[PDB]
């Protein structure tokens, strides 16, 4: 798995150029690690071999991207924010759409990226079927629209991987 996905995560940099974009994998003890890892030269540093919790996600946020698909984080300049709100229900009914084109993230996670001094970021969840095995995330240094047709084809693009790294689990 190591290897096919550092092949894989090289690829996809090629193509959407990003400059660094990584593989993350879920530990069911709440350990991640990247075990991918393409970069831009050397702007931004190497996360490779680094140990992240989950801790780095919290659920609702998540919800959407089992919901809706769409996987995007908006510019941290732009200042757009996502929030809690009192108990509610009625989210499994699985409405269509019902929200903007965007998820923003709260504050706490502007400065996330920011600190990493990333102006955007791209976003595709690694899943098989109904379970999810990592998560796909793209940085840049430039707060800039990305467009719906390109999303798709990379979109795919992560497909692929979804059966690389679920056929992975069976012989491994
Ligand atoms: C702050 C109080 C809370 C928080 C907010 C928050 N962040 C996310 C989700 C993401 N976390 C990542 C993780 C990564 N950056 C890396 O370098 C790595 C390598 C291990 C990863 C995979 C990022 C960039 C995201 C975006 C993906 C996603 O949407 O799940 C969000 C989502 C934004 C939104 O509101 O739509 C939220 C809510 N971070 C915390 O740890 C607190 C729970």
């Amino acid at each position: 798995l190591d290897q096919i996905l550092r092949a894989t995560v090289e690829e996809v940099r090629a193509f959407l150029g990003t400059d660094r974009v990584k593989v993350y994998r879920f530990d069911p003890e709440g350990h991640g690690t990247v075990v991918a890892e393409a970069r831009g030269g050397e702007r931004l540093p190497s996360l490779l071999g680094l140990t992240f919790p989950a801790g780095d996600i919290p659920e609702e946020a998540r919800r959407l991207f089992r919901l809706a698909q769409v996987r995007v984080i908006v510019d941290v300049e732009a200042q757009s924010r996502s929030i809690s709100q009192p108990e509610s229900w009625g989210l499994s009914a699985r409405v269509p759409l019902g929200e903007p084109l965007q998820r923003p993230v709260d504050p706490c996670h502007v400065h996330y990226l920011k600190s990493m001094g990333v102006a955007s970021s791209l976003v595709v969840p690694l899943m098989h079927h109904q379970e999810l095995w990592g998560l796909l995330v793209s940085h840049h240094a430039e707060p800039r629209p990305y467009s719906q047709e390109e999303l798709q084809v990379v979109q795919l693009l992560a497909d692929q991987v979804s059966i690389a790294i679920a056929q992975a689990e069976l012989s491994l």
